[PDB]
């Protein structure tokens, strides 16, 4: 389907998007999570590779491997940040390897990777996995490569929680030039250039030291800083000063950060900052060009320009958030020399320098020419009633110029003239223009760059129109409109459109020698990437399909902001426009509204959008006061033209004000035909009446202690507002009420006023017995207009009912159902308005209200569970009252909360009326109360549905030795990437793929106490004290025949079957905790030591003396026996602890599982039901309950016939046929017949059946994320569970799975050195200098402090030879699954306890020179992996560099298949010029024994008995 719709679908242009605080400019939680895995191929002498990783401003440090040039570590790192995302951008990480790092020393850099957080955060799942960080040393220009270290660099924030792959086993024989740490496109050899960043000159810089500024500019990459001279007492300073920069090019951190600062040695202070973004500066491949900007100019915005000691919006300045004034502008460029290494001449050092760089004149970046703005004020309203009674002016400012106070023929005003505001209600003023509303108009001169802002204006534009269709088509997929394909490709369609617009308008005029490096090829880079972005929209309009509307969305998103990283060109040439309000000469509020909206241009795209048009500035605090409880209320609101262009393009700059207007200027500019006003005054004026269909309100915040509100609200429109009635106790207000502002009074007969009417705000409020009423957030919106002539009649009009989105801040706080008709009072007055069809509360008319009609609300009252106390006193008689409509019932009370938390009368039910329209039911108000007598009825909690969508009710249609790990490790395998037969390891939690187990159970949740912001509160969680478990049933009053036919009519139990006995039943309950990956660490070593305690009911659980220490990723397998009564009891956390020395154990993480959710549902999760039966070893039957028993269960409590078995074969149940192996063994291996496969077998298959179809539970281990109480949002880890659950009325558990972590298999190696030849002769003789060597070979497998035995000293070789036949003796245990060695030891010296350790097996053989006097001085080293060393040469001869090199001329041996290797091998080190080559080669033998041949072969150390050398 190719046809398409570009027009609005929708009725979102009736609903702003007006935020005062957009959240991705506001602090955010974010976390860094980081790994080191391993290092290999590194570039050192004999060193002690640490790895450290620093995240912006702090560093955390790896362990120390002692003499390794392969090492490994593998732990965890979590950095935790809680700032914007521009600031959490910023920061740089440094991946370094360092050595010999002490207690006070740091230590000696190898090499380092640079790569910042907004390249780390933009990959496709925010993170690399397995990756080769490439090392540099910064100090040398003509250093090599200094190695790769392994790395899972990943950072997250607080939303979407996308996942990590788990940890599977890791013996892939990896490659480091495959698997670089690089994104995409980059090459991996990245070359050394100088970064050339020439600073000119400033201008227009504010008073910061008292009178006086002493200015300079300082410029920041990569944590490296350089600034310029100081210019003292300069408002226009002149430097013409460069930084030389100098790193490795493509930068991996693509943004720049320059800044004017005072200098001062009290408070030096930045005065203005630009963040020059490289990513469209820049460009890497065949198409590819260098980053550079300049000579051109930038604008930089902060705080107020007036002068104080301290500011609290010093925010500003520093670039952070948006400025709310002008500070100063400076004129910038850039451009990149790349270094050629190979030259001799120039210096080694990277350090940055300062150099007097080439001056250009001022007509490089076109000539000055003047420009205007012209403000126009129509209309002023909502200011803010605490601001007092003040008469109310408004300066606006452009630049310096028009900054009558503070900016340092016609002279320019920019005030409008002081006059007092008049009264709307308790809260909100309105300034009563009438008929004269002012003006103002400023001239200022700014360089002549208007194409830089004309293109950025085209790219805005399309991307102003793409967001505003992506917004319309998210809301029409919210509010189901039809047919959401067609809008997509309409949408697409003018995205293609105007690419071929912008294809035919941004050429022209190319031959203005102005332009820079930037310029031309910026225009070269979009003309290029907007074809390409046609003809992939083309492709994407065939892409998106009747399926794939939701999904091609976030390609929609790609290309909405691709089109806005290309819009922000870091050029800019004219400083922004400022509105301010003031009051007694003192600021109160501001807006912000740039430039390139408001510059004129002949053509429409290049026209701004905010030009000769008015524009809705809600002006907001400034600084940190505008966002949460210090900026709750509207400071003000205006519709303002503003018109903004060239001096000589001013005769239209009057033309888009409404009609009907005369002009009164100002004494000095009476009588010329061009002069700008300052102040009009109207003599059309129109009569108005405006109808507020308040008609409904839901899922509303609560703004009472209950839970609750008293929701009234107050209508504003221009100088009018009225307040609807106070409904009293509900979150669902349904006022059924038509407020009427009349004999409202606009001015001038506006351009389309129907499209784009007066803004109509509308705040909730929450009526107290105060007298207060709580401010309930805010919506916005447009009324539908009727003219006179205009008629009222469908499709237009009436004003249907639409939701309008309330937030009290950046939270959302619910919907409206309301809707607005504007009116105008025509000539025959109030005649010509549609007919009004409770004293002077009107109704909402026909057409306008929703229809009713008649519906039936079945309601199951299961129970309550853990309710909390109100504030001291226990609840134990609630009885749960239902709110809907106008209708409800209430249950039978619960008569004893401490023995039945059930209630008596299962299912009560009644009528109601709901509105036909799918989307207008108000929210079903669940209510329990706690049943007192006297009258005090404490309310326990609210639940509001959201929307019955969900309940809306309509009829159906060796190999043979294996542990258990073996079967855990198999699975791990199969979802990361049939000799052991595999569970499911599920990765997320198992609710979700299971629709949470919720098929007639819906878990509701109490709300008592006020709903919660970003600010000071708190989410869900803290609301719900007490859950309440149930169904409802909605459907229309005439039941259905198969409704009653497949859902059954009882007249206590209606609505409802398959349902089990209330009546208590015990459940005896074991969980094991399988492991952990993730986890957040709680010490002060980075590590954490986690047990699993588990709550449920009366127990209390923690393992206070058994936990897996100082292990991030634990292996817990600890099975906890519990028994608990059901329904009543299923608060169950499995729950990670770390366990501390002193004061208590910090809470890791925790999760919930709601186990009556489990055991009731038709999915049977009381226990996985696995994939092969077995009564013997590992893969051993789970269930007390016999398979074909559990079988027979489910087709009792399931209601569908069987099982039939036959033989021992097949099994049939309903009418399907099912088959297995009918013979099993036990742990003898005799054959014994059963009935289980088969059972087992078709209960992996019920699935498939026709009726009662369900796909049941398998043997699982589920991974449920850890969640804090303290940093909730992201996860703390990712525990890995599976939980039993068995009845006391049925067979009793036997006994456990040996859960227990996994034996290591134990080994020993005895590896006698025989000779060396060809070593090179390291030492001097002391009296002759003859070359020779004390040769000695130096070997173990784990360490120094547990290995490490000395061969033996041949003193004095003459040619490299030696004998020595000495026989090392290395006992170890080791698993063949991870190729990991298991050694058990204390981290530290001072540690508590000890701790398992896993690290690779090697043998690292090393020649060593001994003298008797000093330490040990180095020879060669060959680093033999057990799994990966090459084959041994028969002799010396033979022995080549090929063993070590990239050729595959020897293969690789593993000891664990050969047993026994006698070879020749080679011992190397690097030169100066960083190249292996021979500096040894030793003869040896490995001989490779389990500990029981060990045992029963003993020999003696070195040369002695048993079993002797020579
Ligand atoms: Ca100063
Ligand atoms: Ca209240
Ligand atoms: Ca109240
Ligand atoms: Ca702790
Ligand atoms: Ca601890
Ligand atoms: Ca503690
Ligand atoms: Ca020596
Ligand atoms: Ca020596
Ligand atoms: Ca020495």
């Amino acid at each position: 389907s190719v046809t398409a719709l570009t027009s609005n679908v929708s009725n979102k242009r009736s609903k702003p998007d007006i935020k005062m605080e957009p959240s991705a400019g506001r602090p955010m939680d974010y976390q860094v999570s980081i790994t080191v895995i391993e290092a290999r191929q590194l570039v050192g002498l004999n060193m002690d590779p640490v790895v450290c990783v620093e995240v912006g401003d702090d560093k955390k440090y790896t362990s120390m491997k002692e003499s390794t040039n392969c090492p490994y570590y593998n732990e965890y790192f979590v950095f935790d940040f809680h700032v914007s995302p521009d600031v959490m951008f910023d920061k740089i990480i440094k991946i370094s390897v360092i050595h010999s790092k002490n207690l006070l020393r740091s230590g000696t850099l190898v090499g380092s990777f640079k790569m910042d957080v907004g390249t780390v955060y933009s990959q496709p799942e925010h993170q690399f996995h397995h990756k080769w960080a490439i090392l540099s040393d910064p100090d040398d220009i003509s250093a090599g490569l200094k190695g790769y270290v392994k790395c899972d660099v990943a950072v997250v924030g607080k939303g979407d929680n996308i996942k990590t792959p788990h940890k599977a086993n890791e013996t892939d024989e990896d490659d480091i030039e495959g698997n670089l740490l690089l994104p995409e496109g980059v090459p991996p050899e990245r070359q050394w250039a100088r970064f050339y960043v020439k600073i000119y000159r400033a201008e227009g810089l504010p008073r910061m030291n008292t009178d006086l500024v002493d200015p300079y500019v300082q410029v920041f990459f990569a944590g490296q800083k350089g600034k310029t001279s100081v210019q003292k007492s300069s408002y226009e300073p002149l430097w013409n000063e460069q930084v030389v920069f100098t790193d490795l090019f493509p930068p991996l951190c693509k943004r720049m950060k320059v800044q004017i600062r005072d200098s001062d040695k009290v408070n030096d202070v930045a005065i203005g900052t630009h963040f020059i973004d490289l990513r469209k500066i820049s460009n890497d491949g065949d198409k590819g060009f260098l980053p550079t900007l300049g000579p051109a100019w930038v604008n930089m915005y902060g705080s107020t320009r007036n002068y104080t000691l301290l500011d609290e919006h010093q925010d500003l300045n520093e670039g952070l958030g948006e400025g709310v004034s002008f500070r100063a502008r400076l004129m910038l460029g850039l451009a990149v020399e790349i270094l050629d290494t190979s030259n001799p001449e120039l210096t080694s050092s990277t350090e940055v320098q300062v150099e007097q760089a080439t001056p250009v004149s001022e007509s490089c970046t076109g000539r000055m020419e003047e420009f205007f703005l012209f403000g126009a004020f129509l209309e002023a309203s909502m200011i803010d009633r605490k601001n007092g009674d003040k008469p109310i002016t408004f300066e606006v400012t452009i630049g310096n110029y028009g900054n009558e106070v503070d900016g340092m023929d016609l002279a320019s005003v920019s005030s409008t003239p002081p006059m007092r505001p008049q009264i709307t209600d308790r809260n909100y003023f309105h300034l009563p223009y009438l008929e004269r509303k002012p003006c103002i108009y400023i001239k200022s001169w700014w360089p002549d760059q208007r194409r830089r802002l004309y293109n950025a204006n085209i790219m805005d534009h399309i991307a102003d129109k793409l967001e505003e269709g992506l917004n319309d088509v998210q809301e029409m997929i919210k509010t189901e409109k039809s047919y959401p394909e067609r809008r997509l490709r309409g949408v697409l369609e003018e995205l293609s459109c105007g690419c071929h617009r912008f294809l035919s308008l941004s050429d022209k005029d190319q031959g203005r020698s102005s332009r820079t490096r930037l310029d031309r090829e910026r225009l070269k880079s979009c003309m290029r990437e907007l074809e390409s972005m046609g003809q992939q929209a083309k492709s994407l309009r065939a892409q998106v399909k009747r399926h794939t509307v939701r999904d091609k969305l976030r390609s929609c998103q790609n290309f909405l902001q691709k089109l806005r990283f290309l819009a922000d060109e870091p050029q800019h040439s004219i400083p922004d426009v400022f509105i301010w309000m003031m009051s007694n000469n003192k600021r109160i509020a501001y807006a912000r509204v740039p430039s390139k909206d408001l510059l004129f241009s002949i053509v429409e795209e290049e026209l701004g959008k905010d030009c000769a048009k008015v524009k809705t500035l809600f002006l907001k605090l400034p600084g940190k006061r505008g966002f949460g409880s210090a900026g709750w209320t509207v400071q003000a609101k205006l519709e303002l033209y503003l018109w903004l262009g060239l001096s000589k393009q001013r005769k239209d700059f009057l033309c888009g004000l409404p009609c009907g207007f005369e002009e009164v200027k100002a004494a000095q500019g009476l009588g010329l035909h061009s002069f700008p006003p300052i102040s009009l005054v109207y003599t059309k004026k129109q009569a108005f009446q405006l109808r507020a269909h308040m008609y409904q309100a839901r899922s509303l915040f609560a703004a009472d202690s209950s839970g609750l509100s008293d929701p009234f609200a107050r209508v504003f429109f221009i100088n009018q507002s009225q307040c609807t009635e106070v409904l009293n106790e509900t979150l669902c207000p349904t006022w059924d009420q038509m407020l009427v502002f009349d004999n409202l009074e606009l001015y001038g007969e506006a351009h389309e006023l129907r499209d784009d009417p007066p803004i109509i705000v509308i705040e909730i409020y929450d009526q107290d017995s105060m007298g207060k009423a709580d401010f309930m957030g805010r919506t916005f919106a447009k009324p539908l207009v009727k003219m006179a002539d205009e008629a009222y009649c469908p499709p237009r009009f009436p004003p249907q009912l639409e939701y309008y989105q309330i937030y009290r801040g950046s939270a959302t706080a619910g919907d409206l159902l309301a809707a607005f008709e504007l009116l105008q009072i025509g000539p025959s007055g109030k005649a010509d308005l549609p007919p009004i069809n409770r004293g002077p509360i009107m109704p909402v008319p026909v057409g306008i209200r929703p229809v009713l009609s008649k519906y039936r609300v079945e309601v199951l009252f299961w129970g309550l569970r853990d309710l909390k106390r109100v504030n001291l006193a226990q609840v134990d008689r609630p009885r749960v009252d239902i709110e809907c409509a106008g209708k409800g019932v209430q249950s039978s009370l619960i008569h004893n909360y401490k023995k039945n938390p059930n209630f008596n009368t299962l299912v009560k039910w009644f009528e109601v009326d709901l509105p036909e329209n799918e989307l207008l039911h108000p929210p079903l108000n669940i209510r329990v109360v706690d049943c007192r007598a006297f009258g005090r009825y404490t309310l326990v909690g609210s639940h509001a549905v959201s929307s019955l969508r969900r309940f809306i009710y309509r009829p159906p249609d060796d190999e043979s030795m294996l542990d258990w790990w073996s079967k855990y490790f198999a699975s791990i395998d199969t979802m990361k990437e049939a000799k052991i037969d595999e569970l499911k390891v599920y990765p997320k939690e198992l609710e979700s793929e299971f629709d949470s187990f919720e098929d007639w159970l819906h878990t509701f949740n109490l709300l008592r106490g006020k709903t919660g912001d970003d600010e000071d509160g708190s989410t869900e969680e803290e609301r719900i004290v007490g859950r309440f478990k149930g169904s409802l049933c909605v459907y229309k009053v005439p039941l259905p025949e198969d409704v009653s036919r497949e859902a059954g009519y009882d007249p206590t139990y209606g609505m409802f079957q398959g349902i089990p006995s209330n009546d208590p039943i015990n459940v005896l309950v074991r969980i094991y905790v399988v492991r952990a990956t993730d986890l957040h660490p709680a010490d002060i070593n980075g590590k954490a030591d986690p047990y699993i305690a588990i709550k449920l009911g009366k127990t209390d659980i923690r393992d206070k003396e058994n936990y897996i220490s100082k292990q991030l990723n634990p292996v817990f397998g600890k099975s906890f026996d519990i028994e608990a009564s059901f329904p009543m009891e299923s608060m169950l956390t499995v729950a990670v602890y770390d366990w501390d020395l002193v004061g208590t154990d910090d809470l890791i993480g925790e999760t919930k599982i709601d186990l009556e959710n489990r055991f009731y549902s038709k999915h049977r999760a009381t226990c996985g039901i696995a994939q092969t039966y077995s009564i013997h070893g590992y893969n051993i039957w789970r269930d007390p309950m016999k398979p074909s028993q559990i079988l027979t269960r489910l087709c009792k409590e399931g209601k569908v016939d069987g099982p039939h078995f036959g033989p021992h074969g097949r099994v049939r149940v309903a009418n399907r046929v099912f088959t297995g192996p009918s013979e099993i063994e036990d742990e003898n291996g005799q054959r014994k017949p059963t009935d289980e496969h088969v059972a087992l077998s078709a209960l992996r298959h019920w699935e498939d059946i026709p009726r009662v179809g369900c796909r049941l539970v398998p043997e699982h281990v589920e991974t449920r994320p850890l969640l804090n109480p303290d940093k909730p949002g992201i996860e703390q880890g990712r525990l890995e569970l599976w939980v039993d659950m068995f009845p006391m009325d049925m067979p009793a558990p036997g006994t456990p799975l040996d859960i227990s972590p996994r034996k290591p298999k134990k080994y020993e190696l005895r590896v006698i050195v025989w000779n060396t030849d060809e070593v090179v002769l390291e030492d001097d003789d002391f009296f002759t200098g003859e070359k020779s060597s004390d040769i000695f070979v130096r070997g173990w497998l784990k360490g120094q402090q547990e290995d490490k035995q000395d061969t033996d000293v041949h003193y004095h070789s003459l040619t490299g030879e030696g004998n020595f036949n000495w026989r090392y003796l290395f006992p170890f245990d080791y698993l063949a699954a991870e190729e990991k060695i298991v050694m058990s030891k204390k981290e530290s010296m001072f540690s508590w306890d000890e701790t398992e350790y896993k690290i690779p097996a090697r043998l690292t053989l090393q020649i060593w020179d001994a003298d008797h006097f000093s330490a040990d001085d180095f020879l060669g080293a060959i680093e033999l992996d057990l799994n990966r060393f090459p084959r041994g040469a028969k002799t010396a001869k033979q022995c080549t560099m090929e063993m070590a090199t990239g050729e595959v001329d020897v293969p690789l041996v593993s000891i664990f298949k050969q047993k026994r290797v006698k070879g020749w091998w080679p011992l190397l080190a690097r030169n100066e010029n960083d190249e292996f080559e021979l500096t040894g080669k030793v003869e040896a033998e490995l001989h490779l024994l389990t500990a029981e041949e060990a045992e029963k072969n003993p020999v003696g150390l070195a040369r002695n008995e048993p079993d002797p050398l020579e």
